[PDB]
């Protein structure tokens, strides 16, 4: 049900791990139908499944991507977790590096309810 | 200052781990707005105010054996938010702990810290 801490680690490790295998499709079951995105953090957010799903097939479509975690999931004991990763991407042919943290809330199904996703500018490496 | 922009954002929340780190109590709580809100560990119930949040701080910190390092980059956004990861070092009982955080900050327009949440439990924690 509501994550515990372990399981948020586990759950946010998870996303982590789909978001590096590009399953467009897993990713958004992992959402909460009525959850909202802020990436990047600052930017209006967006709400429920398709445009969800639209948003991640513009980041992650189709191949392109790499992510990994860059240290250990931080995990509350109300259902939220922060964690550190990098994204590597190509862009005009040129590789890329993007540092992020994602904070996220699970509801009471183990579903994601709110994202956000902390970076900018100065967290793009070439 | 006004809003910090990305680039003052990083250079703040870095500022602040370094004052943690030498245990400056006092800097640390003129960081802060008059008025903010402290959430340590996040789901824990807020702090409010420089008088609560002084004497938090002086809790942890009084002592001083405290260390504490950024162990990635500060996270920014643009409009004057951040996160990052870092570790604290700490002693028990002659048994050293590292604990593992991430502080997510916003910060008003007059460059200090609004509210904080510290992501972290005892999973994080190492004896």
């Amino acid at each position: 049900n509501l994550p515990t801490a372990q399981e948020v680690q586990g759950l946010m490790a998870r996303y982590i791990e789909l978001v590096d295998v590009g399953d467009i499709e897993a990713i958004v079951q992992m959402y909460a139908d009525d959850a909202t995105v802020e990436n990047p953090f600052g930017q209006p957010p967006i709400h429920g499944r398709e445009q969800i799903a639209a948003f991640y097939r513009q980041g992650l479509g189709g191949g392109k991507v790499r992510a990994c975690l860059t240290g250990p999931v931080r995990a509350s004991h109300n259902g939220c977790g922060a964690m550190p990763f990098r994204v590597e991407m190509v862009w005009n042919g040129q590789p890329c590096a993007l540092d992020v943290i994602d904070v996220m809330r699970f509801d009471e199904h183990g579903r994601i309810q709110t994202m956000q996703a902390y970076w900018s500018e100065v967290n793009l490496s070439v």
